[PDB]
């Protein structure tokens, strides 16, 4: 078996988990953006694999250096603009690059407040969902930017059921019109090539849409007839309220909370003590796109 | 080097025997009409028995199954609710001590799952929540037979960072000391804080926990308009402990552990830039720690 | 914005991390296979999402029940055969299923040995690389089976360099002809529709090829001029020695081991003390396929 | 509330997770020891805490430097000897140190074999329980060494029950004479001041005692009437066979494997499919010491 008998379907390399903090000072007031960056390249040749020839390979160490240099020279107005700047640098600098993908997540530092007063230079880690983005470009193709939020755990204690599902000989699940709906969410949305707007302002607005659609109104909530329907309500709320979102993917990993039978312990448990099942767990996932955007492709 | 082909129970002392149930996870739901309230917890309850027959003789006559420990925790949560994790820990220890004469010692550890109520435009949602881990609340109750019931509270996985008003100077130098003196650096810490109330059990446990948490953040940061210089991680640990002890009389003993991350100002001279504290790279490993336990002299003497 | 303005690009649901142990007894001798199973479905409609109508949804709870029933009735001769049996069950049973994918990994239990004698019923967890497989089928499509090994950490202390790479204004890396080569490997290979052979025997043979190709001969080793070349040597060794492998993906996550500069501490470190960099880390990935197999997929 | 009203019970600082590999070459043949080291100090004063005065503080950075220098100068024959060398360095060098504790664990690298031949410079990670040790010394006190094994997951599929336990109104557990006994073990033992023997030889012997006592003989095994009794059998086997062990702590975190009721799915499960409960989980812990060693601590 030689190079003649085999096809190269895919080659990809890069640098993962480049961690750094970009500090910005407006007099005594300090601002931080701490990020984790992964940048992957596909080269137009595979001589490093096929021939043991490294002439075209950009060291992963150089990828790291370029990420740090760009953060120093340009600052980080948004992780999206930083991801764009990194992909642009690789495409305009190195003709051996066929494809570049940059992934960035924010370390979720918040400014400390003492009795409602913002601290000039003190922060606390508050992971209430991780902000990320992804930029990718093929040689002479569109630079496509996605933003998202992952590890976002939302729970409501009622206005959730699952009824009228397909029944067969291996279906023991009872019908329920009241249950805890507890979800870990992964949400990712494409802007396509739109790059004009306030990335931070749009991300916050999408996040608000996710929480509002999940919960329903604060005085009464809204019935969810399935995890899948709640995923749909979230996607349709984002697309209704945020025109810059062209495509939205939502993944919901759920935890069932079991009302433990306490009859043998001599008491009745009227939805008072509930035990979460972490494993195994259900997931559902949907990607919706605007007809207009998909046609214009 | 030995006179016997084996050891027997005659040759050995039992220094410690302990068993129990770990990570009992449940949510206690309370409804006031349409408004829902949640407390989700992880409970560990350990016992020492007055005998070790289950170990030494293969005789289980006195062993309370770990399964029974779980059942008792769930029954108490259903019957009593959870006003505070501390009161729940107390109720569990009290149940074991008053119910089973074979129990020499009981320890209950509880941590809260950090659920917060969702808000829409300042309006609290009746039944919707979001996980917000800004430091994990825990407590610990323990009692020996005929001893005091002692309650501790704490906060762990609390990661705080300030970007200035931190240095480390005038330290001991020797042939293996290459560390430069610094009067400006990032102070980034993961905190473990635990404090003893001793036998004090009268007060609002939630109100006191919040007050200690505020003391930790305020002492770490200094005032919001200017901050406060830290000459070492150790000194910051001291400022935190002395702030809590000054402001919260119910705290008798306080342990603080600070695991730090150095943020290195990357040398970029070879890349053709000067980096004036603009790009900083954290060292996660290896990491420094310091730990201190302070107590009130009067409380430690009276014991 | 309404259902009229929007296209459903993709819908997928399932049950993740179904953990169970299948126990088999031959008199006093016990055999165990403990696995983690994930089974995902795509349905032919999306009424559960679009209309709030669950008529076609097979509960994830039923997916779990089916996995456990199949393990009880059929046993687990191999995780590959089990993955196949699960996908076949979903396709032949439920007309609303457009697509099924089953992922399985083995919990790496080994039998305990006392002085070379196998214990009848005692085991130890030894994670020296996790065995996994994947089966998938579209309605009216082929049932495709992949096998793999992940979390396999291999290290050699010499016969590794990286020289003659592209240099630019942001390149500070020195050329090195001696360094530690330390890799965490993810390897996945396709059999396509081939289902006749001993799955366990072929998996073991691929594993041997990976270790031998990584190391070179035991008396001298073999120079690696890059992580990428070592990935290639592994793939070409597997394809040369195992005809059932049609396509092979290898991902190598590396750790650099730095020779600590100790000049300021008053001693010289001649590749004696080395500190691993866990983050950031380099990765490279390649998928090779047999021309013959890829053509015959027109 | 002032410094006068407050007592310092305890002050401790140090450097955690110092990761490095010590490489030794005998011609072509390479030998590796990769370790994670934590070294903690208590100082004789607390001026750094109480007064903001760092004059006596040995930087944690200097603790790291000392660990790397000692590994370079002395090599690592055993992690126990390395732990001893580090504690001895701090105690003989720095009069501000009242107490030093060094914890070390081995990265479980094994030499690769190709057709029965040990590879000169190639290794695979095989975590079959993590080897660790601990050395500590007070000023004017003994240097005490502990060794151990953690993350050791052992399982037997029979010869395990739990019967004749205390029954009360909240006890629903059935009596069982057959069940899976699955345990994650933490084992730590003290040698006290004994330092004349081969550390590697004794650690291997203790490990063999743990596996043999857990499993019983390979042709029949041995009935366990509780997790606690199995912990006892392990401790008494170590103490019987290894005179250098003065004190032994064993912690057993168990997982119940439930025989899943499949009656409603139309089949009977005769201990064929078992589902582990990871949470909540039971634990038991015991520390045994020799009477003779505890007396001789007058
Ligand atoms: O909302 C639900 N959707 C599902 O697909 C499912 N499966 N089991 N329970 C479920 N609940
Ligand atoms: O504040 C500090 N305390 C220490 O003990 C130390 N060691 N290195 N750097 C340090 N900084
Ligand atoms: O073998 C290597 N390949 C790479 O792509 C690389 N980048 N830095 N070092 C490297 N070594
Ligand atoms: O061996 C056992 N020991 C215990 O203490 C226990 N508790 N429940 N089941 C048990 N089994
Ligand atoms: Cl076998
Ligand atoms: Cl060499």
């Amino acid at each position: 078996v030689t190079i003649k008998d085999i096809e190269v379907l895919n080659c990809e390399y890069g640098k993962n988990t480049i961690k750094f903090l970009r500090l910005h000072r407006e007099g005594k007031k300090h601002f931080v953006k701490e990020v984790e960056v992964c940048t992957h390249l596909r080269l137009t040749s595979a001589h490093e694999y096929l021939d043991g020839n490294n002439s075209f390979v950009i060291p992963t160490d150089t990828i790291k250096n370029i990420v740090l240099v760009l953060a120093k020279k340009n600052g980080i107005s948004s992780i999206e603009q930083f991801a764009i700047d990194i992909c642009k640098h690789f495409m305009t600098t190195f003709c051996q690059v066929a494809y570049v993908k940059t992934y960035i997540q924010e370390v979720p530092w918040q400014r400390q407040y003492q009795n409602g007063v913002p601290h000039i230079h003190s922060f606390i880690l508050v992971p209430d969902g991780i902000r990320f983005c992804e930029a990718e470009q093929c040689r002479n193709g569109p630079l496509v930017v996605c933003a998202g939020i992952k590890d976002l755990k939302l729970m409501k204690t009622t206005q959730s059921g699952f009824e009228g599902f397909y029944r067969n000989e291996h279906t023991t699940l009872p019908e329920r019109n009241d249950r805890i709906l507890c979800g870990e969410f992964f949400c990712k949305w494409s802007y396509g090539e739109c790059r004009d707007f306030d990335f931070d302002c749009i991300w916050s607005k999408v996040r608000e849409c996710i929480l509002e659609a999940f919960s329903g109104p604060p005085d009464c909530g809204e019935y969810s007839p399935s995890y899948q329907r709640t995923v749909n309500c979230i996607q349709m709320c984002v697309l209704s309220r945020v025109p810059q979102v062209q495509v939205i993917e939502v993944i919901l990993n759920n935890n069932f909370y079991n009302v433990v039978d306490m009859k043998a312990l001599g008491c009745t448990n009227d939805k008072e003590v509930l035990v979460p099942v972490e494993t195994p767990y259900g997931s559902c996932a949907c990607t919706l796109g605007r007809k207009k955007y998909l046609e214009a492709q």
